């Protein structure tokens, strides 16, 4: 792949993720423990069933964006669902390739899987245009690609991310004690291949559980940053 082919696919993927994650009319799949946390699903032509987590995280959106953008290889340190994360190559315009190994779901349906991910990280306007400052939202998009040198392993299922992203929107709130503090609306789009003949209602529970279980670790990471006066 020319890096133009990869750069093209990163742009196409980022635009599809943003377009999807902002579509109207979703179906509730599972509500979380914290007020407002929800996994929803819907049908999207050309992708099939997609999942979206929405919830609020007690940190600036820019802070989380910069952790995902600049510190992807540190993810395993605070998120035990991520076993390994390696950058393969950075090819410009906040576009890179990575190798990621995920743990199995807390259910036995989603097994350990590894991924070869093409990502774009960017700042977006409300119209989904890339901007240099004053963003509406911060996006980190993912799609699975093939990279020679990272073949499927016989010992591990190679997952296929069809379209996905994190999409973080800045919020500033008033606390009960009257303080003004930055928070973030955290949205996460997921759309996996999962192979074989497992019933969709079984897959829907398994994916919504994966997404709620991940958010626990995000909240823990944020709470430790707050404790240390990093935010």
């Amino acid at each position: 792949m020319s890096i133009d082919e990869y750069k093209s696919q990163a742009n196409e993927s980022m635009a599809n993720a943003w377009r999807i994650i902002t579509l109207p009319n979703w179906t509730v799949e599972k509500r979380g423990t914290v007020r407002g946390d929800v996994v929803e699903s819907r049908k999207v032509e050309g992708f099939g069933k997609v999942y979206r987590f929405t919830g609020v995280v007690n940190c600036p959106a820019r802070f989380l964006y910069e952790e995902f953008k600049n510190n992807l290889t540190k993810l395993p340190e605070w998120n035990p669902t991520i076993l390994k994360c390696e950058i393969i190559k950075e090819i410009g315009d906040g576009v890179d390739l990575s190798y990621q190994v995920t743990a199995g779901g807390g259910r036995g349906i989603i097994t350990p899987r590894d991924f070869v991910i093409l990502r774009r990280t960017a700042l977006l306007s409300r119209e989904g245009r890339v901007v240099d400052d004053n963003p509406h939202g911060y996006i980190s998009s993912g799609v699975s690609v093939q990279v020679p040198g990272y073949p499927p392993l016989k010992e591990m299922v190679r997952g296929h991310n069809k379209v996905g992203c994190f999409y973080l929107q800045p919020r500033t709130v008033q606390t009960p004690g009257g303080k003004i503090e930055d928070q973030a609306l955290f949205q996460w789009l997921m759309c996996c291949d999962l192979k074989g003949k497992i019933p969709q209602f079984v897959l829907d529970v398994a994916f919504a559980t994966v997404m709620l279980d991940y958010i626990v670790h995000v909240r823990k990471f944020v709470a430790e940053a707050k404790a240390r006066a990093e935010i």
